[PDB]
DNA sequence: TCGGTAAGCAGTCCGCG
DNA sequence: GCGGACTGCTTAC
């Protein structure tokens, strides 16, 4: 097989590399890598190396990496550019793996671990590590085994061995319900003392050294705790055995309001799953506890135990250990679904970076562009310092707040990357500038044509047309990968709908789910077999189709995020290719494109309808337009349609056969106007929305920019078994909105769009009547909580204290002196409830850590004093009033003359 | 929360005769 | 009470 790296590090003048050799074996080597950098040289001097602007360079080969770094410093002292890859390990990888990396995940040791630490005096601080580590569960992907290290004797209690037999039993038999599929994969090791546990753990680590190390909060808790605990018991040299090169560094992670420490383990790639999830999931969750995320992702119940976690080991060591094992498995289950590790490996190896660098789009693109340029013996520029400067972004149309009955949306494919490719925007393709007119003048095609030679953006920039820039070349590659995965995602989505349809008529039989590839549209034969399947088999197929769709979503959305990240990196001062001329060339072209096509779409539809000056485009945001289709439907007449699916088909055909060609003609003209390199503005129909045929539903409404709701029948070619609400921006979509209130507001919206005003009024009256019975957690608001200290003046709110921070201060006073009470963690999320006048907490609200029950010490009092009236007004009535006033509807029945009978 | 801009709403403070 | 200046937070792209 072709070799591939696992990890790479620079330690002084050596590169330390772990890799898989040509026989599939893991190896380690230390290489005295001699880096090269570059200086500009005279034109009359033969070289094969040129900078990106075509200026010749001489290569400087250094005796060692320290010499190279010192040279960079002296070049700064002199005032001359030091060119080339200054991150020497990326240069090493580029020299050592000068081909597209083919990696084999089965050879990569991926470790998932979790530790338990009993602590009587609150949260066990990793930098102190003053409490024994009393359990470690460490799953190894190569062995496919859960290694359980269990401390039986501690100063906080002596316990009996954990029983795998009890662990396997149902909770109803007094068991822990450790899933049967992992029972035979557990290797259980009890220890008489913590010193022996840790020594054995280190020997095990040495034998089975993680390449990728993950788990939940491992980077912020488990790793620093284990490192510091071993350091405290045994000394530094022993703790450094967690690094295969025996090198570690305390790394200070700074943010706006403070800092924290992590431990860098040289020769390991730490991908904390909480951070993978935050980056790649595209969710914003009210809590990031593993129990909360597990329930969200997997629909598994919370891990149930009695009493505080600080007393769990002593009271129920059996459950304590079982829950540590289950916690490790939950992360593997989330990964089996989401496939974030797979994604990270794919992107890291593609870019030729340390796998952990996938967190940095700047590092990722720097490496991609570097490797690309190096292929042509081109030399990258030195990074420079720049002041942070604001720059303009997208255009968003102000909508007229209203109901909108029939709506068709259109959207540009991968807009910013398409602009980069169309215009040819790159550091080395800048050709010059032209005299800019107001943007309105380009939108309306009255400005002078910018150039007859170069490709232009309405910000004034011109670009070469003779050859593709490196940024367009490399962005196109990732764009093409993204397109492939999005195809698989949409097919799985369409396949899911076929199964949902068939589930209306399940057959009474015993059978099996069909063996199919859900990434490809089902054939006629498959469709025929599906129509004969039982509900059991159909539901199993639906689950599998949906898992396929999720895997496709992960692969496609994050490749989209990467290419959009390159457009944004051009506006980040730390990017080697930072240039506000290029960043603004993209965003300004985007503003023009949207408003240009708004004009063209209005012109086309006014022509087909035989009107002038009427506004068909009701809204647009960045790259999408929303078109009122009422007049199109009305030209046919609602009476002429058999059912909802009939007018949806008609609009689908109208959009594909009439509107899309008009839109294409409009953009081809714009391409010629800007003299662009290649026409790539591809705007396709996105959604078809409207009320069910014959109903009183309103179809859709807008309240303002980035705030609307539509009843969608077809989305990007997926014809839904049942209409789907597309709600953007409204409170139903906000993590700050209470869970039960999101649900209620969504149903109000469903009723508005699908059934009408009377149905909405019926539901509102019931909710208002019953909501006080809702569980307190389900009606609590949620907020991130920053700067608790800033607003804390003797335990009371300082000037301008935010509402949620006020709540935290109330909580802090209520739990004062109690060492065991859960503390609110700066920067994390809290639940917030309003409190009625004259409550014993002395303030108008209280807040406590999100994802948790409020402590038993004050729970009773919180429940008794919760202000349900304020809660309802603020989270439910106020947003609903906004929806209904926009839609010109009443949520309560107005008096009429009939009341007189 | 270590890792592009536009723009919405909640809440504080305080004016507005 | 409602709006502007401002902070804080959270979305849509
Ligand atoms: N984090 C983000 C999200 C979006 N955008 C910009 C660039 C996108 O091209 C544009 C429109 O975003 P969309 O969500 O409509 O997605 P794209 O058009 O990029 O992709 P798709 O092909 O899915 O429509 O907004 C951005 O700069 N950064
Ligand atoms: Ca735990
Ligand atoms: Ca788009
Ligand atoms: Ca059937
Ligand atoms: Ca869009």
């Amino acid at each position: 097989m072709k070799e591939f790296y696992l990890t790479v590090e620079q330690i002084g003048d050596s590169i330390f590399e772990r890799y898989i050799d040509s026989n599939g074996r893991e190896r380690t080597r230390e290489v005295e890598y001699k880096p090269s950098l570059f200086a500009h040289c005279p034109e009359s001097q033969a070289t094969k190396y040129f900078d990106i602007y075509g200026k010749p360079c001489t290569r400087k080969l250094f005796a060692n990496m320290r010499d190279a770094s010192q040279w960079i410093k002296r070049m700064e002292d002199i005032g001359l550019e030091a060119l080339g890859m200054d991150d020497f390990k990326l240069a090493y990888l580029s020299d050592t793996y000068n081909y597209e990396i083919k990696y084999d995940h089965t050879k990569i040791r991926v470790a998932n671990f979790d530790i338990e630490v009993t602590s009587p005096d609150g949260f066990p601080e990793p930098s102190q590590a003053k409490h024994p580590i009393d359990a470690i569960t460490h799953y190894d992907s190569i062995d496919d085994r859960f290694y359980v290290f269990d401390l039986l004797n501690s100063p906080y209690g002596n316990v009996e061995e954990w029983s795998i037999e009890i662990a396997a039993k149902l909770q109803e038999q007094g068991g822990d319900e450790v899933p049967s599929e992992i029972i035979d994969k557990i290797i259980y090791m009890p220890f008489d003392n913590e010193k022996e546990l840790l020594m054995e753990y280190l020997n095990f680590w040495q034998q089975k050294t993680p390449v990728i190390l993950t788990g939940w909060n491992v980077e912020s808790f488990a790793i620093p705790y284990v490192y510091n605990r071993i350091k405290n018991i045994f000394g530094e040299s022993t703790a450094k055995r967690l690094s295969p090169h025996r090198k570690t560094r305390v790394k200070v992670i700074e943010n706006m309001y403070g800092s924290r420490e992590i431990i860098t383990l040289f020769g390991i790639s730490v991908l904390d799953y909480i951070d993978l999830y935050k980056k790649f999931s595209f969710t914003n969750q009210p809590s990031y506890s593993l129990d909360y995320i597990s329930e969200f992702e997997l629909n598994v119940g919370k891990l149930k135990y009695d009493g505080p976690i600080s007393k769990l080991r002593e009271s129920n060591h059996q459950r304590y250990i079982s829950y540590n094992i289950i916690a490790v498995y939950r992360v593997l289950q989330i990964d089996a679904k989401r496939q974030f590790i797979n994604l990270s490996l794919d992107m890291g190896y593609y870019a030729k970076i340390q796998i952990q660098s996938v967190f940095s789009p700047i590092k990722t693109w720097d490496a991609i562009i570097f490797n690309s340029l190096k292929e042509q013996n081109k030399v990258i520029p030195q990074g420079r310092s720049h002041p942070v400067q604001p720059y303009p972004g997208a255009f968003v149309k102000e909508p007229i707040p209203n109901r909108y009955k029939y709506v068709m949306s259109f959207d540009l494919t991968s807009l910013y990357p398409s602009i980069i490719r169309q215009v040819n925007i790159s550091p080395e393709t800048i050709a010059g500038t032209f005299k800019v007119a107001p943007l309105h003048d380009y939108i309306n095609a009255v400005a002078e044509r910018p150039s007859d030679v170069y490709s232009c953006s309405p910000n004034g920039m011109m670009y070469y047309k003779d050859r593709d820039g490196v940024v367009p070349t490399e962005i196109t590659k990732v764009f093409n990968q993204r397109k492939e995965h999005k195809g698989y995602m949409l097919a799985a989505q369409r396949n899911g709908e076929i199964i949902k349809e068939a589930l209306h008529n399940p057959n009474l039989s015993v059978d099996e789910p069909l063996d199919v590839d859900y990434r490809f549209d089902f054939s006629d034969e498959i469709k025929e077999k599906i129509k004969k399947l039982s509900a059991k088999s159909l539901n199993e197929m639906l689950f599998r189709a949906q898992r396929t769709e999720v895997a496709g979503m992960t692969a496609q959305i994050n490749r989209k995020a990467l290419i959009n990240g390159l457009a944004g990196a051009l506006g980040n001062v730390w990017f080697r290719y930072y240039d506000l001329r290029n960043a603004t060339a993209i965003t300004t072209f985007g503003q023009m494109a949207l408003q240009w096509i708004e004009r063209k779409v209005n012109e086309y539809l006014n022509e087909v309808c035989g009107t002038e000056g009427e506004a068909f485009v009701l809204y647009g945001d960045t790259d999408s337009i929303y078109v009122s289709a009422d007049k199109i439907i009305d030209k046919v007449g609602e009476s002429k349609f058999r059912d909802t699916n009939h007018w949806v088909d008609f609009l689908d055909k109208f959009a594909r056969e009439r509107m899309e060609p008009a839109i294409d003609r409009g953009f081809r003209e714009m391409c010629e106007y800007m003299n662009n390199k290649q026409h790539l503005m591809f705007m396709d129909r996105e959604a078809i929305a409207g009320p069910p045929l014959g109903s009183k539903g309103i179809g859709g409404f807008w309240t303002g920019k980035k705030r609307y709701a539509l009843n969608v029948w077809d989305m990007e070619g997926t014809r839904y078994a049942e209409p789907k609400l597309k709600i953007m921006g409204l409170e139903t979509q906000k993590s700050s909105t209470p869970k039960a209130v999101q649900k209620a507001l969504k149903e109000c919206i469903r009723r508005m769009l699908q059934e009408g005003e009377e149905s909405l009024q019926e539901y509102f009256k019931e909710f208002e009547k019953e909501f006080r019975q809702l569980n307190y957690i389900s009606i609590a608001s949620v907020s991130s909580a920053n700067n608790i200290a800033k607003y804390d003046v003797g335990g009371f709110p300082g000037p301008k204290c935010p509402f949620h921070i006020r709540g935290i201060l109330t909580y802090n006073r209520a739990i004062k002196g109690n060492i065991d009470a859960p503390q609110v963690v700066e920067g994390e999320k809290v639940y917030v409830l309003p409190l009625r006048e004259g409550n014993p907490f002395g303030d108008k609200c209280i807040a406590w850590p999100s994802g948790t029950e409020i402590t038993d010490l004050i729970k009773d009092d919180v429940l008794h004093w919760m202000d349900y009236t304020v809660l309802l007004e603020k989270t439910f009535i106020k947003p609903l009033e906004g929806f209904t006033s926009a839609a010109k509807l009443d949520y309560e029945k107005k008096a009429s003359l009939f009341d007189m009978f």
